[PDB]
């Protein structure tokens, strides 16, 4: 299902790993791993393939963990959207989907919009929506 796909970091060669609802950091890439398969399932919202639940956060803050909730699609704390060259964050704001600061395991929001802040589909060149409906 290309559909499904792996969220990957240039930078850091490491892809998104979902451990737990409250839980989504990072690991080697491994293309067999349910934990790291995730799809876009609307034009807004990344579903993980092992827990069935979306990414989101608590608020639209920065700093604020990126885990796993209940699927929603009224929930704006759960939309994303590409910004240019591979960035990638929350919709509507200048919040991305961020990963390497502070030696912090969790995938934060995040202000910089650096390499940390930029993602691919594992296996492309292209950015997350390249795997999406919009």
């Amino acid at each position: 299902d290309a559909r499904q796909f792996l969220i990957y970091n240039e930078d850091h060669k490491r892809c998104v790993d979902a451990l737990s609802a409250i839980s989504v950091q990072t690991a080697t890439c491994n293309p067999e791993a349910e934990s790291q398969k995730f799809r876009w399932v609307s034009d807004s919202q990344i579903m993980s393939v092992a827990f069935k639940l979306c990414l989101g956060v608590p608020s639209k803050t920065d700093w604020a963990s990126v885990t796993l909730y209940a699927c929603d699609s009224k929930s704006e704390y759960q939309k994303w959207e590409c910004k240019n060259d591979t960035l990638f964050g929350i919709k509507g704001t200048e919040l991305y989907f961020n990963y390497g600061n502070r030696q912090e395991k969790n995938i934060k929001l995040y202000k910089g919009s650096g390499l940390w802040s930029r993602w691919k589909v594992y296996g492309t060149t292209d950015d997350l929506c390249s795997r999406g409906y919009e």
